[PDB]
DNA sequence: TTATGTAATACGTCTGTAACTTGTTCTTATGTCTGTTATGTAGTTAATATAATTGAAGGATTTTAAGA
């Protein structure tokens, strides 16, 4: 019963849904990027693999 | 009578046994460390697919809460 109560979705709404997820994702990614310690933690990470 | 010399006898006693004890020396059982292999855990896969499930059955009486 409870469910049955959730309509079926198509094609379209999988393509809706998508990119509602992603919109949301970068949204976080563009709030986390504005901090001053993001920035270098990802550079430092670079570093470390660059070398291997 | 009395010196003398043998003889019984009781007590030290020198030595042979044995107990107490330690050195030390060798052997072995055990605990531990380390290296290798098997076991146990975990993550991923992209035609599409979109309301179970399986039974089960001749019961006969009481008492006690819900519904009206």
């Amino acid at each position: 019963r409870e469910m049955g109560t959730v309509e079926l979705l198509t094609r379209e709404g999988e393509i809706d849904i998508a990119k509602r997820i992603e919109d949301g994702i970068n949204q976080v990614q563009s709030a986390i990027a504005e901090y001053p310690g993001t920035i270098p933690y990802i550079l430092e990470q670079f570093d470390r693999v660059q070398a291997e």
